[PDB]
């Protein structure tokens, strides 16, 4: 009937907007899992931010591969790797060295503010990470040689993993 | 040599699509008819959040503009800013990056907007200053012609 034909669309509206839109409450729990993993990675000082995009001080943003743009802290040692030269968009720099001056703060919404310095051979930097609460989505701002905030990496904060990483 | 030579060719095909998208972006900004669909949003307090491009965007068409975001008062923890587009500046640097600025004047609401388009691509960053507050919000994503998005 016409009646059964329309009853099998109105029950489909109660299924498409319920089961296939349950990937918002489940994705929230997934983001919660990644959050706790990011918190614990920061606490244990063994983490990497895998950059999805990079924003320069001239306002340029570029989407990016996380294999060649990352920020890593592991075993008291820290790496800043980017594919740009002096943190300008227009083979870059590897700021590797000792991690010092670590502070970790948390707001009322569980957003985490993780700050530290890197003592390198050629260049030094202060690093500022903001982790979004209930997610592993994080922003890393890098200030090289006290010159000013120059480069921001936006991406995913994960535990350091001998496997994936390098 | 085996795997890492075919992957270099598929990079160059993407680098040709990027250049095509750049000309389309540049014409869209010039015509005052464009949309930037946000992939992620960066807030004043340094929070960034990856978002859906249908609930976070900027569009300008036919002398009118809208800023739509899912976040109340432009803070992470949903505003609509609609109005008339005025004071347009469009400049290019030597590397071909485009700097597109304008204001939005609406009903008891205003915003200034700064767009940086990355040369050779359609990747762009849009920075929003609502009601002279400096409670800034930046949207990062892709800038397309208004009818394409």
């Amino acid at each position: 009937s016409l009646q059964t034909r329309k009853q099998r669309e109105d029950a489909k509206r109660e299924a498409w907007k319920k089961e296939r839109q349950e990937k918002k409450a489940l994705e929230a729990q997934q983001d919660s899992v990644s959050y706790v993993q990011a918190i614990n990675a920061l606490k244990n000082g063994s983490f990497v931010l895998e950059a999805d995009n990079v924003v320069f001080r001239n306002g340029i943003m570029r989407f990016v591969s996380s294999n060649t743009n990352y920020v890593e802290v592991n075993d008291g040692q820290g790496i800043i790797q980017t594919a740009f030269t002096n943190f300008v968009y227009n083979g870059g720099v590897t700021v590797q060295g000792n991690v010092n001056g670590i502070s970790m703060r948390q707001d009322k919404d569980g957003n985490v503010y993780y700050n530290y310095g890197i003592n390198g051979i050629a260049v030094s930097a202060t690093v500022s990470i903001v982790l979004t609460g209930g997610t592993n989505q994080a922003s890393v701002t890098i200030n090289p040689n006290f010159s000013g905030n120059t480069l921001t990496m936006n991406g995913y904060l994960v535990p350091y993993n001998e496997g994936h990483h390098h």
